């Protein structure tokens, strides 16, 4: 027997901008409204659900496993389970193979897997157990400690792109050229409403209105070549990788909703994709960047294809530099990546980002009948993670 | 043939008490030592394993992905993966789960899994982003909030456990009795020598001198009647759980090394035991402690196995009501039911606990010469875990 | 001979709105440009002063003695001195009859008084040397716990107003119309450029323009009695007292600059006024807003002066309530009193604030050729401050 | 007609050492303990008082203006007045000259003055209300930031101690000896019961029962020149000041009764001194503890007196640098300076220091018999302050 896992259906909020739509939106209650999305889109119950798991890298202060929290509100029963994951910014792709493997091995009918995060909503802590007799304390931002910072270097992900930068020698123009692009694509898919499909409306509970959020705020309209070489680099102070030229800080969530091929055909559902193969491989911290490398040629030798059969790619756009780099190094055809722009445009909700690039993914291949396709995202402290689709 | 997953080895840090021996230890450091130790007691190589799955709820402030902390510094080489799971008090013995179906899976040759804890470092914290314009805020400890409070009704574990005491008609001396007569089993078992086995020493790193813990702190030496039944009830003013009969707060880490049984042949490694089978399932979340009782009639089902058929049982105590309820229940002999003690005399490092409890029935099993054993734990929010174990 | 003291110059800064013009900038800021400022309008050079004094009630965190970092950054050389005081919102003017003072007693010839207050840049804190064992605690606002809450009652300054309201038999309709009036009053005085010559221009330094702040901003343009109709009673929940009969929080510095009148003779300045008289007492803390009565009675028995005798007066408006209460039982003629609006309109940084008034009379008495001044404030804790200025 | 002013009686609580004795005490509590004992110990009722007047550098959380605290606790009337004032660690020593001038200006007959702090009971802050967008952020230790940081240069008061110890070249050896000398002085003072007539003992309110503190805590016994010169410089790692020659961080309260002197004649009072002269000069910052050498010669030229005139001084011990530079240049005989030791012995509690200081010099000055006295303190930012006393 061979078990044939699905994604029947899929849903993500918008990318909000870092303090913007979703400012002091939990990320559960996203998780809540994608759960509740995926579960309608393939015509489930929530009463039919096994299990829900959730990629998220900043749950402090959300209160016990916040898998369970946006489970439960989505309307889920109290005799399924649910927990969060984190590996880092792999973490919402990772838990869509995770959630794969509970059918595959006989222990789930029915998951629902992605990743949420709100990057707005992470606070500022300290160890204040032993208590402070004397002296300033630091007070540590979660998102810049948690999600953003090498453990082992001590610095950003950013100063990771420049260690990526100067090792493929890519220069300042050529990453500016690739950011403006990537906000050229995002704009015009967003006009054409080439993300509608995808995005499900999320509505912000306010004292004094309503707020119906359905568009990726952080995409850049008009984006010039000029904008972006007028800035100044945030890292390296003499470097090529500037704010303009790197994705976001923001906050949103994403989903699939999965089952064996036979359940679908049982129910009449028409599934996004069949999940052939993935793989995670680890490099070296400093340069993070180059983890879709080996991660995207252990999926592919996993799904017995090569990179000249596929027809669509999604590789997560962590810095101009390991964008480019990641696509010169594999040489699939530039014309099949990003095709809807990626997150330097449309942002980098840590935990989400993984299910994010996937929702794309699905939804562009359906649109325009791609039958092979692959996600794959860069990971802080150097890893890799990567997933080969194949279309129904 | 049939993916049949074994346990080559299996370490535990000792069990420490909240802010006692590793109150400035980094769980990752904990989780470290433990990665090293299942390595060593196999005979196998840091660059042979492909990844490392650690259960942990806390860690707010420890940086990217402490699992990946944790293995990097074991020497697990940059190559392998790492990532961190949160299904609460239950990760530590579903880490094990996820780590065995990456094998049945054919993803990984050899897994590192269990879970780890420090909750002497979880930190304080607050979101402060949009600032706080005028009045007195709360600095939120994280342990409580993300760790013991249920984020449903917003109060803690132990009116959980009340919940179940006054469900069962417990009363205050039939949970007196069981804590004494699992601290009276923790200490006989200890002065005995049967944790040396299961315990690798930890050395924490001071700065005027080294200490060497090898022993659980939270066991307590002549547990008495009388201290027990002079407590005042914590969580309700005329109530039955206190802080004598209720599980403490504590650090820790554990972990299990996983390969097919294929390949443990191959290696000359006398398997701990065979991982058969494993369950979770859902429960009303007002009264969480009742999962270890669907979970392991989901698990025992699912080996084809009666309770009767059991040799050596784990059920973890995380209070004294939510255990004598899975005793009664269930029906088996709790002559055989912690049988070197629980939770309530060795203690409850969250994340660990699920990779502590399997610790413990592994090496016992080896001991004793029980062929069949389960495991099982009640996790918050309303979920059960349980996984079969046989001997080789 | 009896020492003669006058006010040769003084000046102020715009008052601003909470987190408003000056949401970032230390009080001693202000200070400087005010002591700047009052040596310019009078001709004397810094090198000549002995000493400044600046009440403020708010200066945690801002460093050593702000005072004297006001002195200093104003080129007052390091052989004066510099001093803070705290008589809460009575500190601006008392600080001015304690300048008189060190002149009276020949212990000093040159004096700068006044305060100055930033409510904006007031932190939040909490006592964290003991340690903190396990659980939430609170950051308190010092703005509120230090500044506006009693500390025998433990109830708002609001609620002191509340009682004088009972006690006066006060309607909300009378302290709505006092408070539009003191709207219209002030916003007709700022359009006709009648706190031009008390207002020093501050330049708030940025990174990307600097900003001059002339106007004070928390004047509300076409109050109408609606809007203060509209609004509910922030105390009592019953209550008459609300957001717009009471006061604001507010930022500014305020300062004169004294001498003998002798001293001035030999030097040619045309001084703003004489110091004839001032005085404090104490009143109730539960009805301190009534402090103004025995404190003016009291500064104009010192005088020799009948109520009647007074030409102007500022009597500064904490709570509409209190202003109400303070006129009726003095019975002086209320079209002499705030004739260019007041607090309620103007803002109340509370240590500038009886600097604030003060210039405020010394410029209006100037302009209409007013001989006999009175300015008067209520004190927090149950007291009040009153000082009586004659023209040369 | 030249007022004459007298100290009619004294008190000060012991001296605690940092969160010891005093801990959990807000200061206002030991200034109330001061006030009562300054009436009792002069025969005067709370409802005599017309004003109380007490230096606090450190009042934050403590709430509305502690000086009117601690006199409502005391029974001292509403009507009386009450402020507190700073100028560091002058400030307990200027609020005496302050309440003087009441008296002299004759707008009071009767005044409480002196000083109260609980270094202990600091806070730490921050500033919240713009939120902190990104990035990490200090909480602030109120105590070292506005207590014991040059606002200026940036560096804590110890580095201008090196300041002086460079300039005026006073060795490692010369300023241990200081310090091992004010330790033994006031041991020997403490242990003969020198101490027992200033002292009021203070109550420490507990809750297992209560604590009677009247002996002051800091004073080491027993003091050995080698357990100085084993310290490592606390400020510069190549300097001389130490933690053993530098004061401690400390609590405590302190306050004189003041009338004038025909008043004292007429209840009959034996009054502990006349104020013949007071001053306050500036130095620079980087010098502040050469304070004493141009405050006293002011304070003397005022007084008609020479330097050899004086029978009983109190130099503060700010630090054994300063005080070293200080009696070097003013070359008064070593041997009546601070007879019963000094605050690097006693400790040093900011606000209420100078009246700490007052307290010896006055009591002494009866216990010996000596006509003419005087206190000088050094003070943070570039000052001195000095007082001369007149045996009746």
């Amino acid at each position: 027997s061979t078990p044939s896992i699905v994604i029947a259906s899929a849903a993500r909020t918008a990318v909000g901008s870092f303090n913007g739509a979703f400012a002091n939106t939990p990320a559960h209650e996203l998780g809540a409204t994608v759960i509740s999305a995926v579960l309608e889109r393939a015509g489930v119950a929530a009463g039919e659900v096994n299990e829900v798991i959730l990629g998220q890298v900043l749950p402090a202060g959300e209160g016990q496993n916040p898998a369970r929290q946006a489970a439960m509100k989505a309307g889920v029963p109290q005799e399924a389970t649910a927990w969060g994951m984190n590996q880092l910014c792999g973490s919402g792709l990772r838990a869509v193979a995770l959630g794969m493997q509970q059918i595959a091995t006989g222990d789930a009918s029915i998951i629902v897997a992605g990743g949420m995060e709100s990057m707005s909503m992470a606070p500022h802590c300290a160890h204040l157990r032993g208590g402070v007799k004397m002296g300033d304390f630091k007070m540590i931002d979660t998102m810049i400690k948690d999600g953003l910072t090498d453990a082992f270097y001590g610095y950003h992900m950013g100063t990771t792109a420049e260690n990526v930068a100067k090792q493929w020698q890519l220069s300042r123009d050529e990453q500016d050229a690739f950011a403006v692009a990537s906000q050229n694509k995002a704009e015009a898919a967003q006009k054409d409403g080439r993300f509608k499909d995808e995005i499900v409306p999320f509505i912000v509970k306010g004292r004094k209105g309503d707020i119906t959020v359905d568009a990726d705020e952080y995409i850049r309209h008009g984006a010039t070549l000029d904008s972006m070489a007028k800035l100044r680099p945030a890292f390296d102070k003499e470097g090529t990788v500037t704010a303009g030229n790197a994705s976001g800080l923001n906050d949103g969530a994403a989903a699939a909703l999965l089952m064996s091929e036979a359940e679908a055909s049982r129910r009449g559902i028409q599934p996004l994709g069949r999940i052939v193969s993935w793989a995670t491989v680890g490099v070296d911290p400093k340069v993070m960047g180059t983890g879709p490398i080996p991660a995207s040629r252990k999926a592919l030798e996993r799904a017995g294809w090569k990179i000249g059969d596929l027809d669509l790619v999604e590789a997560n756009e962590a810095f101009a530099a390991q964008a480019c780099a990641v696509n010169k190094d594999l040489g699939w055809d530039p014309s099949i990546v990003n095709v809807n722009g990626g997150a330097i445009a449309i942002g980098h909700p840590i935990g989400a980002s993984g299910a994010r690039i996937l929702n794309t993914l699905l939804f562009e291949m359906k649109r325009r009948g791609a039958r092979k396709g692959l996600a794959t995202l860069c990971i802080g402290g150097g890893m890799g993670v990567a997933m080969c689709i194949e279309s129904l």
